């Protein structure tokens, strides 16, 4: 019968976020559809020691409204811990914590509908609207969906290497660490092979028992240095509204050949591990010298499986110019996750404006399509620049979006918070 | 005319948490009334580097309700900035900024009375209810305000040492520092004198530009050391509900015993700006040697002014048994604040419980009457601990006036929030 | 034959000190007796995570002489890992390493005679000087030492509350932590009492994995708070010769007064522990409610050992004066060490100053005779205050033996550092 | 008359380094030559709140060998003030420490001759060693000094675009900027020009009293960012022997490409202070809109001086590809430094091993001869790399040069300090 002003399909912090900032606005009849029961962000990654990259106040909701009752601050003050939370005194929720708040959020809401496998989805003619075929996974039962507008935020799948898909089998990704990690530290040498804050963690994680079970213990990664995270202030003012209308210069060559190479904004290891892992290896290394080796600039340009019970990583050392091997029997590969269009997508191909490369030519308003009907979540990382993954940003993002869904400027974002000028201005 | 729920008499920051609380409640008609024009926060002390010693989530509403729109992350979204304190990404407000924040939220509200000043109080027993009489500061006109509950934030007076009150036209208290620093400055020499944040703040300030002007700077404490104030997350478990209940069941003589010996709780300086301090005696100290005193164990028995044009300070140095002199020709006395109960709670002085040294004997709910009508914020350090001056504590005490005035919980009030246990508590 | 100018009888921390300032003095014949085969520094506390609550500056000689051979520096530079040092850039030094490198420098030095029990100490009226008789750990073999002076650096034992002395065969001492840990885990509930480091470490250890074992993890301590040491650098001021000469108001009573109520001088927490106690006790909270008790002001009136199985501590809250009792399986018991003198002094008893409580009526040059001939090192904390049991204040104790052994000021002693003012003083 | 083994000429950080650590070696007679009255480190940027980049271990001779009496920490034992640097407990020294320890070492040396600027230098084929003519400054008097081995610590010298020259005299650089800093902040409008720590410690003296003078204080970089200096212990062991060896076996091609694009490890600003700066920028706003521009991506095109009194930059903004021009006042170019050879080093070009760019072929042991016998103290970055201007591997460098100068290895050179492996390696 009634057709929806949108639906979001894909529950992830991004849609959960879009679904507490359009709950209250008037006039706004929204619904979420995701296949799984329930939010459950990430577990594969849940270390106790983890935190966020990224302060508090990038909840749900706070930087486009502090008043909701979603945000992370009234969380806390619903479960009667909020005292505890004031004198612990730190910006950055560990990710237990910030998950058990996503489904605090998810459970409180009503525009979510779980248990709904978006199937395929197409543009009906006659309608002049969007048709979302689901299945509910709980009791098969298939239903339709009609829409004027639909805001993808599914999730992106964990990436490894071409040349290593023979033996997914045996090494274990990051997202497989914790449930491979007592095998793991059973054998005589472990490989991390990554540069990121997950490979990071898993690193300093296993390094932790290096003394307690045999391991050797590497880490091998394509970047130049172990880079951190850049956390100074000056560059955090071009995660903002401002440096975004300012990167929309609209040369795309630019754009890409910017992603490569500003790394260090999105890309970094929390500088605080990093220096943890040193004063680890430094403690460590007080018992003997420590069974370790790190490798920098190295693209993993082959591998193979030996009788012998061991990989042989064939290398090559790019800065150098020079290809080597490295053994290992355990490998973990937290080379992280790459977004590509899901299935559902086909149906609306021909509406669909792509690129040179097969993705999404994505608008300044984060659509998809030539009408303002199609928007997307994440996975504009290469037209929006580095910015797109940020926790930081999904309200300003959000804002964008409920301002082109509604017409009016439902919540205001900020589009002078800067000391810097970015562009070319002359006096 | 009109009989009201409450009414607030003092707008500090407890008062206008409580009136931020208050204005959104269903079937509560309160009032607030202020002599001053406007809110305006120690003013004196607003020096540019100032902190506030408190993260920002202990700002009028948030640790009763986050959801209100007078958070100060409110705020600073309405005033379009959120986003550059999100890089800021510093736990502690400006007290420049607090102040800019606490002048919006009062501009917001509804339930402030500003240029009002309480003449006298008393109860009618005809009405059954509280008499206020109030004049208006700018035209002279008298009003009386009906209610059946009172809440005094009328806030601590200014204090110096009985032997300084011939002085006080020469002298400068803290509160009065911005103000007379330029006069300061030209002086041959300066001493501060008291323990506390605001004495570290202003010899900080003075240390700054004792290059720059002739100045001796002298500081002189009654206290043993330049104790820190005590922010191990351990002992913050003792600013909660379950430390005050336990605080408020120990003995009169025990409880004052306590509050003399939990200074470094409440009246100790930042340890970073003690440090701070160090560090910038250590830099200047690189040119020559510095012309400062630092004196401790000193307790002021008495001053004069020479013709000189000097003071001449006698000390006691109370761990060596010693008396000494010393001279200054500027004074800052950072001896902080002391509360004396204002002149028209006169009016309800039978209707008070006073305790053995004739100050409030308040009770847990925060009251002083014998019927839960008359309550206090921040007169009440001698029964409730080293907690009451904190802003951290505001929303939770607002909350149980809250739940009082209107007999619901308006804003739920944790009983519990701490891993240690206070009290004596056997096992089964 | 020879008589030595002194003899250092105890090789800890601080005669290991006086040994490296004395070896390069000319004319100074002294040597220093341990019964032990090596340096060997309360290794029962030597949790890998743990620190010196003290600055490198302060190891064996670098405050009286940063020239020295035996400096951290040097002993950072020839095991050829200064660079790392220099990386870590970290001021306090793992336990550990500085173990290994007081090991070091007592192989190196010359003047350190191991495995040498001292049995007797008399003095000699026909030679006019103090005779100690000592044994050969390794061969049994007896022999005789001659000296004009002894400095005596021998540590301190380990103290439990006199309550608890009929079940020494049940609780463990924190010296024995280390080595009862795995039996302690297997407990259904531990307790630690006392106040002071220790306590702290240990907490944090057992808390670490309160969600791997069973137990019930329970803290008591005397201290009206888990107060931290007090490093704020004003305060630090009287660590200094200057506040020292001070304190030699000689009044004894205000002496003892002032040792209680200096606590957080000495006896406190780390505060980044603290913090990172309340911290751990939040993540773990986050998987259901902690079965942690945190008692304060709290004295252990008595103990028993029920037939059930479990310890039945009665404690008394001394704010409160209100009687309670608690209940647990094991029982840490952290309250640290007391100092009494070795049995080998009971020979030259009628030679030594006593005060009114039976302990050495220190003077101001840390002599404990008539004639400035035996002296202590550590053991002067009812005299000289909360300076007495640091790592920071040895070169200067240090300095002024020299000082009185050989006559000469061998280092030069800094009287004047600090920017206050201690005693009264007219203008 | 008498042969030196080597003779240093200039005395920086480097060469004052090599002297304290040659002076007690047997059998080694050394002297080093400065044309300047006494040791004086960049004296225009010795701010007081200014630190060095490198902890105190980072000193003269430290790294190589702690037991010099010529340490930080004896110096700081015989001023007598050990103890207050005790309880500092901050691993960076202020620049006008520095100074003062440098000083205090350059006295107490014997091999050091200032006031002796040198002119020229030959080869002489007769006697098979380094002829240098010096002339003394104060006196004009010649003499000529013998040596086997010349090592090179001249130092490089203050460095503004090919443009600006025609206005030396109207802008300040930044070596010249405490001098010129009262004639600033009397202008209208200041702007620091450069990415470096340079430029930001300047930015924030002048912000700090941007409230109290008048002026517009703008910041133009040609960097992409305000990028801060990479100090993450992990990046931090690039400063190592291993990365050096590792970085001079590159191509000649590679290593300037890595020179680059590795600014942020030697020209970046300390993190800390882009910070306080961000913070200081936050505070300073709350009184109002603050007049302050800060560009990025931006090189200076062309510069021009108007008859109105103001400087107009033409600039182009690299990554958006558009120009534009911007107004100032006042002009501080911190563009830092650019060596170039020195005058004397005419005379020994034919015994001089030059590369592709007509730059020094430098050897891995610091070497620019075919002989082992000209070495050099930082004019090695484009061959050694990113530490060359680190005073963190002064000793390393000192240490390799005494091993080369006598055959011995008078201090332990260390060849594997790092966890890292950085090139290439098979197992097995
Ligand atoms: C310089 C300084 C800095 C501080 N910083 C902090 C901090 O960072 N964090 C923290 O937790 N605590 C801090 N404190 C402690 C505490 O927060 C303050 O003392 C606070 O102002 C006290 O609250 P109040 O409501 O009593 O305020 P007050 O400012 O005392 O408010 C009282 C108001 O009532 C009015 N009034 C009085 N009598 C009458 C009458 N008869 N009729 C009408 N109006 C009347 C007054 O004019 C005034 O406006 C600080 C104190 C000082 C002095
Ligand atoms: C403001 C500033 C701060 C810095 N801070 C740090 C820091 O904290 N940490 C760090 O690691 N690095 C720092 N650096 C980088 C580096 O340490 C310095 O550039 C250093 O001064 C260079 O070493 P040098 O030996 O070349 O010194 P220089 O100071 O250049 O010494 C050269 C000497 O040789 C003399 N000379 C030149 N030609 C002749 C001649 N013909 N005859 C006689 N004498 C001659 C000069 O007069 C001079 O005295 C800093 C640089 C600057 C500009």
């Amino acid at each position: 019968n009634t057709i929806y002003d949108f639906i979001g399909i894909g529950i992830g912090p991004f849609n959960l976020g879009l679904a507490c900032l359009s709950e209250p606005v008037e006039g706004l009849n929204g619904v979420f559809l995701d296949q799984n029961p329930g939010f459950d962000w990430h577990t594969g990654m849940m270390l106790e020691s983890a935190h966020l990259q990224t302060p508090f106040m990038a909840d749900l909701v706070t930087l486009a409204d502090p008043t909701s009752p979603y945000s992370l601050l009234n969380f806390m003050k619903q479960k009667g811990k909020l005292y505890s939370f004031y004198i612990r005194e730190d910006f950055f929720l560990m990710r237990k914590e910030y998950n058990q708040y996503c489904q605090w959020a998810a459970e409180r809401l009503g525009n979510l509908r779980w248990n709904t496998r978006v199937e395929y989805v197409s543009y009906d003619d006659n309608l002049q609207c969007y048709r979302v075929r689901s299945t509910d996974t709980v009791s098969g039962k298939q239903q339709e969906w009609l829409a004027h507008r639909l805001v993808l935020g599914t999730g992106p799948s964990a990436w490894s290497p071409a040349c290593s898909q023979p033996y997914r089998e045996r090494f274990v990704h990051s997202s497989e660490y914790l449930l491979n990690k007592e095998k793991l530290q059973k054998k005589r040498s472990i490989t991390v092979l990554g540069s990121g804050q997950s490979a990071a963690e898993i690193y300093y994680d296993l390094l932790t028992d290096i003394d307690r079970f045999g391991y050797q213990l590497n880490w091998i990664t394509r970047a130049p240095r172990f880079y951190p995270l850049e956390y100074t202030k000056l560059t955090l003012e071009m995660t903002s509204p401002e440096w975004i209308d300012y990167f929309h210069s609209l040369p795309a060559a630019k754009r890409d050949e910017l992603n490569a190479s500003q790394k260090n904004l999105y890309k970094g290891i929390n500088s605080s591990l990093i220096n943890a892992i040193y004063d680890l290896l430094y403690v460590k290394q007080l018992d003997g010298k420590l069974d370790v080796n790190l490798f920098t600039h190295s693209e993993l340009t082959d591998m193979r499986w030996l009788a012998e019970g061991e990989f042989e990583l064939k290398l090559h050392q790019q800065e150098q110019d020079r290809a080597y091997s490295r053994r290992t029997e355990g490998l973990v590969m937290a080379t992280g996750y790459h977004y590509q269009p899901p299935a559902f997508v086909e149906g609306i191909q021909q509406r669909i404006q792509w690129d040179e490369k097969d993705r999404y030519d994505v608008q300044r308003n984060y659509s998809i399509d030539r009408h303002n009907q199609v928007f997307v979540q994440n996975a504009e990382l290469h037209t929006h620049g580095f910015v797109t993954p940020d926790l930081g940003m999904a309200c300003y993002r959000n804002s964008v979006l409920l301002r082109e869904i509604t017409g009016r400027e439902v919540y205001p974002v900020e589009r002078q918070i800067a000391f810097q000028t970015f562009p070319a201005q002359s006096e």
